[PDB]
């Protein structure tokens, strides 16, 4: 079910966004996408998994925030081959400075949302407002991003 919570105790003129994105550290070339995908599918459905071995990292997005929380706890520090897979909260939406890297929760002043950010929030298939306007004092899950700005599809 979509998160759309009244969260009136957060700071004025802001929204709270729960990340669905996990940062993956320790990603040596012995750590491959099909294997990580199978590991994370235990916790829920995986929406995106992109490894960049050039940087020894990857980014995972779960369809559901609750699945991301379960995955982050279970996969926080996993010995594997020549490395240790280290799963931490990432940020996939909004200003990076607004994201608490300890918890994967952003509190974002509405004034810092770009027009693309605003549009993605209200039109996202997963996360976001579920088609409602952005107003202060609401908590939401990370929306899907990086698609065209449109309301016809
Ligand atoms: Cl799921
Ligand atoms: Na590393
Ligand atoms: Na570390």
């Amino acid at each position: 079910t979509r998160r759309f919570e009244r969260d009136p105790t957060i700071p004025p003129d802001s929204i709270k966004v729960y990340s669905r994105t996990l940062f993956l550290g320790g990603i040596t070339r012995s750590v491959r996408e099909p294997v990580l995908r199978s590991m994370f599918e235990r916790f829920g459905s995986v929406q995106s998994l992109i490894l960049n071995h050039n940087y020894r990292h990857g980014f995972l997005k779960m369809f559901r925030r609750d699945a991301a929380e379960k995955a982050q706890v279970a996969m926080e520090n996993v010995p594997f081959a020549d490395t240790t897979i280290r799963t931490k909260w990432g940020v996939g939406f909004g200003p990076r400075e607004c994201s608490d890297f300890s918890t994967g929760i952003s509190v974002i002043p509405i004034r810092l949302l770009t027009d693309a950010d605003r549009t993605w929030l209200v039109t996202a298939e997963y996360g976001g407002t579920g088609g409602l306007p952005i107003t202060p004092g609401i908590a939401l899950d990370e929306p899907d991003i990086e698609i065209g700005l449109g309301i016809s599809s």
